[PDB]
């Protein structure tokens, strides 16, 4: 699909058999979901953008279905105010900036 | 152009005749620039990021030339680590997400 930006680009994603909203964020290197439950082992990592850093848990090779497209990659989990799909998954579905 | 995301989408922008580097950020409501001077009167504002919040100065009706495409609008100046082009400008150069 083509998505204009007059509104925040929130799109259905499915993970672990669940539906959630998430933000396609080309300004973000990684993907970061609100606190949730995930299988596998995880490593603590520290991220920060505007306004400081937060301690997030890193899972590797997690599958997420974004707008119906399958992508497998790292996903960060911590106290973000919004689920964030970053470029590490955005590449997987062949998403680009057009104009 | 059709910009992939294997790298952060850093492009060249032109403001008040000056050239700078900005990150095309679909995950940003607002455009936020690195401390600079801009004509006119500003209103104080709060913007929340991933870490937490920062306070920035709001300038209105600002001309800015993004990759050869003129767009006018609200630009926030504040202690940001990088110049951020937000949706309020991206819509203006007809930018969209496509996958
Ligand atoms: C409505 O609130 C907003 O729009 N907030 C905006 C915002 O923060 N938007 C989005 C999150 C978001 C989005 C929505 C909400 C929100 C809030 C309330 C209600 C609803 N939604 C909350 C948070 C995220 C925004 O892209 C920033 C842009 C950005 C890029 C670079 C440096 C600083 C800021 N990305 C990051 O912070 C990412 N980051 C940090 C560094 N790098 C790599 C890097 C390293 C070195 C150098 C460079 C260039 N990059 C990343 O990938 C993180 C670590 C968060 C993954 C902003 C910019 C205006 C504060």
């Amino acid at each position: 699909p083509q998505i204009t930006l007059w509104q925040r680009p929130l799109v259905t994603i499915k993970i672990g058999g669940q539906l959630k909203e998430a933000l396609l964020d080309t300004g973000a290197d990684d993907t970061v979901l609100e606190e949730m439950s995930l299988p596998g082992r995880w490593k603590p990592k520290m991220i920060g953008g505007i306004g400081g850093f937060i301690k997030v848990r890193q899972y590797d090779q997690i599958l997420i279905e974004i707008c119906g497209h399958k992508a497998i990659g790292t996903v960060l989990v911590g106290p973000t105010p919004v689920n964030i799909i970053g470029r590490n998954l955005l590449t997987q579905i062949g998403c680009t900036l057009n104009f």
